[PDB]
């Protein structure tokens, strides 16, 4: 049996005496060659599924993906030695995951509990700019576009560009003001929105230890709200993120540990970066005590998480998650067109689709543009996120892969064309926070094009 | 009708003006009588099943138990006299049951809903050293290392046998002094593990009135840990624990009543202490008001829960209770054997067995060495309960019968035999409270004999 | 030097070990003699005044009472046994007492801070039935009399005669009901009347320590109230006191000690009373870890506290004091005649001008008709108690000893024929809880007779 | 005017574009030459005075001080840089200081107002460790040995030397662990005391930011608690204390910022010291936005705040602060000798004696044995200090000079061979927490040769 439950204290104590590696080893040899000898070790093939169908082959993948933790291990970047979990030890995590929890406060909150493929429940809305960079004089603004949607559950942050007209840089007095401020400010639009108890989910500006940890706070960051630690690609981690999740841990905080395997990375193609993804969904329990798992696919190339590629890692490995374990998880949005654009909201429409039919508990979006460009999120795309879920949940599998085979067709030859799209500011009345004209018009032309798909809104 | 919806200030009206009765006339005469004549009227015959697979059986035996309360009523040890109910303040009570209700806070709170007989849940695993003497120097290691397991949801206090040095003599400010640190202490000890926010069940030190009071205080305990109020042996209670019964309901607090029916106690054998059984758990929601009820049969010579007539006692009990109420209850685990030894666990995962597949929703456990032994519970007593529940939930009843009675049968003829065991400081390395290589040793080899016997972990 | 600052918990410990002694021993032997002998070595002699102006003859009486307390020691009525204190640990507990505290929260807290004799500020007005007994049907009606007068801070809790119409017997769950309710319809009786935070004191329902450490509770006690523990009479004490003083110290409570010394009582006359007076104001921050004491001299026949021997007790015992200490202190009040009467509020205005005078921090009161007979108290004779203090504050001490001996003699001839005075219900308009016109005729009557001794309202 | 109110953001700012500058060239020339030269222009001259009755000589050292901070700046170890601040930007510091605070809750909080120049008021007894390291199988019961203290008012906190058996390393979950654990076993400690409200300070087990930051929490520290931030030597500061300055900031916590001048370091000798000591007072509520600030002079040969050299700087530094300015302060305890010797008393008593008459606030100790020695530390050192503040209150400053000057001679002298003493363990009754008669013997032996010196108790 197992010493005792591994924790983030075990994980330092071992990182520390852990077996030397350079990180080439690591990313160049030891991951790549281990996804490769499992994907044909346990032939795995997905045939072109975005939602698995074949039991048999989902517990292949589980396989792999538990056998992928147990053999590699875990890399730690400041100690550059490697981190190994024994298997009694991640059964332990795995038989002991938290099964369900409250988001928010008051009338506000809400329930997560799990979701089955196909579930016939509709999952958890986490709307917001999704770690977008967010221009300080509309934070409130931007945020309130959201929390105005009944579409949406609980809010995912944005970032500040700047606190006080400074730039929140990292070890700096600014990242902590901003680290408690950015909460602050949202839910302050929350309340604006009239939903003062809504939960979010960050923080999102800091990017040190000192400033995530800096994060809890009154009117801020409380218990209710998911807090966010991030691994690394693939399968390894920093020392400050082992002491952000001791904090998190040891305020009682609800802990969403977070991963976004590349497609085409280090681990290789489709089933091999699902096969690193199941491994990551199973570390979130065990290295980060986390209480859901955030999951976010990406194409190396196109930096999105709706290719066909990252939508068929997505939808293979909750499907298998949900299948073989009671892990709560959630997926995030990165579409490369901006908003007020048909593209947008069918790339997020199909990732709607793709992680509500697979089982994910929670959808965290939209960060439109893929996120790097300022202003450019609005709620409208969350809105979407929102409708789609509730029109996919519930139909047949069968059903939905073929809805998103000819979906992802209808924008997938376009990814290096993709249309900038437009701000905050310009598709939207910021005074009122309301969406313009043109943008509900582009609205209604993509909701078009997905009901004579054959979803039902 | 009834008057009024009866409670602990009714029980006291009655306690004054009840028929005068001297306490072995009860224990001598009236219970004994009762549940015979309810034995042979009702035809109960358990025929050596431990969890009752015959509804027509487990209905007559709710009836008898029923009618043992309702016939009888409950004897009050202060006053000598017996308070009677009708059978529209039974039925009002039994109608009445709190459905469920969270433990804990933040994210460390855990949901009690009602389990059926074989039920695919698994049930909450209190752990703790379940009331035995823990030394002042060790009090918050010891209960460290049951928060220290993922396997345990929420803590069941141990006693301190000395408080700055002083035994916590009843009636003294000592007691007092007792009652408030033991929570603080046990929390502080749940949050050093990383979890701040596990719920408890105590008090445990005290023993008066007067100190069970005080424990309710900022730090220690509070309205999300059980409160517990014992019932006597049999069908008997003392004004002590009706005044603290209004203490608790004035405070919103859980109530958490307990009765230890005595195998070839006052009621007689297995039949007839079950009927015993079935009449206090419908008692506990009638005179304490409790949010649900802990049992805990003993053998009368052996002093252990875990004997085959114990084990018979409790299944039917719960199977009983769970089939015919929706009254939310729990076992108490006392082992022969102590820490550290073959047979500690094999008592305990016995036992484990019977109230998963019988459908109790709360295990607590483990005082081992039957727990009046100083320093003699750890832990890793606790995460075998825990296994084994895991893999107990969702068994055919006719298969989990079978393997009682094999499990059973490899400790039931070394009752006066069981080994000692070690305490805590000798099975443990104290500074970071951790098993020794020895107890994982110890726990391995139990584990495979329960493999062998047909359960999968 | 000691070896530890002197608490309950050493308290406890000294009284099982200490000198058996009969109680009889104490009272007809230990006591008189001590208290004679210091009378004489010290040469006490108080000639006549209420509010004494000789700082040499004050000193003595102080060190009298100091070594009445050092050489007596406390007795303790369940173990019959002396506990003794040493000359180092008296002066560690006077050395080191609460300087100041707040009552109350919100707006309507209120600052208690040290007062000297003929202080220029004014006492802190604690007004309440003070411990009278008070029918249920008028509970709230009865304290709202007191809320509602601007005159008085704070409120002292009537005790419920009846609580879902039954008595709250000690040690039965209706006493612990009436803990609890006591101070919550209090508070609410206070909100009612436009100030939510007023403190109160209590609790006064309960007798028994079960009782007492009932009373913290959610919209009941709370640490701004001050909580109330008795010593008996003289240097007496009870265990049950020991284990609510450890009850209170452990939730962070303020703490009231109070003591009621008896003129013409086991101690004797009135330096006799007075130096026990003094010693018992000292037990009070060494025993019970008090932030304040209330004292209390009653007349052994009268049974009241504002004879002309009770007042000068007082007078003396608190312009010592405050003199050579810091120990914050209070007097209540118990007049001979009963509500709307001329007496009970000239009675109730000389200990006022004593107290406020004499230096007392808070004046509790009243407690009309001797505080045992139903509902015989209003806030009319708080508001005569507060008016009073306010014309006394700053008055030359000369001045306040001509106008006591002038008021006094208008009453102590008729102590006997006190007029037994109206209940609640008899002189306010229980609708709008406000005084009949009879009643404020009556007030307007005594206030007159005031003024001609010199007082200026 | 000045641009904005001066904060911890600007310092920032303005430390990545001031002056560059070498550690050296601030260490060995601007900051020796400063100190130097406005000890010339200025006159200054002590006397061989521990507390100054000059009131010009004081201005003088005040413009001295102010001056010092206005030419040289502040030198940010992180950046190679100087800070410089405007004259009007230090007055509006030095105008809007804190008047006075609230430490604790409960019926344990206490008022932290000004005190003047031998003020007859008592300064605030801030007991415990003082930094000093704690083995973690007595954290609780040596901390409990200051709170059982009625002489102490507040508790300064040691530090962890493990956490569940692993050493606190900078940066690791173990710092984070113990940071917020260190106050958690605190507050038990002084709840088990009967103080649960007692306010701390800290956090001293973390050392880093991140650490210092994670240490607010619930059961921990809280805004009521003196949150520490660290100056360097001399007129230096590092990037990690701006950042925690802004998070003590953001959580509306009481700051307390520290500096410990070195008496023949890089400033040069007293005056020169005590010029920098004026400086880094004004520099605390102008770069840490300060509530009060901790001094503590040290003598860079023996290591102690009690040489005769270092009294005479925080004399002088407290004296004039309090009479030009309202800046709220304390002194920190450092004696060469360790517990149960009679130096070590001594030491900490001519501490006491100097920081009372010359107006501190707060006295913060006892760090015995210079506190590098495991366990050598005990609240029997607290003791001491607070009798001695006591007896020292309102003495004329004339005979206070008088008795320092004998007393530090009985002493100064034996600094090589101060007696090393004895730990917690060797001292005190661990189970009980009480001293050792040999410790009570040591006590009264060094509070007989006070009182042969003038004090009276």
């Amino acid at each position: 049996t197992f010493r005792k439950s591994f924790d983030c204290y075990d994980f330092y104590d071992r990182a520390k005496v852990g077996e030397k590696c350079t990180q080439d080893d690591w990313d160049l040899m030891k991951i790549p060659m281990k996804a490769m000898e499992l994907k044909q070790k346990y032939g795995l093939d997905f045939k072109g599924e975005f939602i698995p169908t074949d039991k048999d082959m989902m517990e292949k993948l589980f396989k792999a993906g538990f056998e992928m933790l147990l053999e590699c291990g875990i890399y730690c970047t400041d100690t550059h030695r490697i981190v190994k979990y024994t298997e009694d030890e991640i059964w332990d995590a795995i038989n002991n995951v938290q099964k369900e929890f409250v988001l928010g406060t008051g009338r506000d909150a809400v329930n997560v509990r799990k979701r089955s493929v196909g579930d016939k429940a509709k999952p958890i809305v986490q709307g917001g700019p999704t770690g977008s960079p967010i221009s300080e004089d509309v934070f409130m603004p931007v945020h309130m576009s959201y929390a105005l949607e009944k579409e949406v559950d609980t809010i995912v942050n944005g970032v500040m560009t700047s606190v006080r007209g400074k730039s929140p840089i990292p070890k700096s007095p600014y990242e902590v003001l901003a680290a408690k401020t950015e909460t602050r400010l949202i839910k302050n639009a929350c309340a604006m929105a009239g939903r003062p108890g809504m939960g979010v989910x960050g923080p999102e500006t800091s990017l040190s230890a000192q400033g995530n940890i800096s994060a809890d706070c009154t009117g801020g960051m409380t218990c209710t709200d998911s807090h966010e630690v991030s691994q690394l690609n693939e399968l390894k981690i920093d020392l400050d993120a082992i002491s952000v999740i001791a904090h998190y841990k040891g305020n009682s905080d609800i802990i969403m540990d977070e991963q976004m395997p590349i497609f085409g990375g280090y681990a290789g193609g489709i089933e091999e970066t699902t096969i690193v993804d199941v491994a990551t969904h199973i570390n979130a329990v065990l290295m980060s005590s986390a209480s859901w798992h955030l999951d976010g696919p990406v194409h190396i190339r196109w930096g999105s998480t709706n290719t066909r590629e990252t939508l068929m890692i997505a939808g293979w490995a909750c499907a298998t998650i949900s299948e073989f374990t009671d892990i709560l998880s959630g997926n995030q949005y990165y579409p490369c067109a901006g908003p007020c654009t048909e593209m947008c909201l069918l790339e997020a429409s199909a990732q709607s689709i793709t992680d509500t039919a697979s089982g994910r508990e929670i959808l965290s979006g939209v960060a439109s543009a893929k996120g790097v460009v300022t202003d450019k999120t609005t709620g409208m795309e969350a809105r979407m996120m929102g409708e789609v879920a509730r029109a996919t949940a519930g139909v047949e599998i069968s059903e939905v892969n073929v809805i998103l085979d000819k979906l992802v067709s209808l924008y997938e030859k376009n990814y290096a064309s993709a249309p900038a799209g437009k701000t905050f500011q310009e598709c939207y009345d910021v005074k009122t926070v309301t969406p313009t004209e043109e943008y509900m018009q582009v609205y209604d032309g993509a909701r078009k094009k997905l009901e004579d798909l054959g979803l039902v809104f």
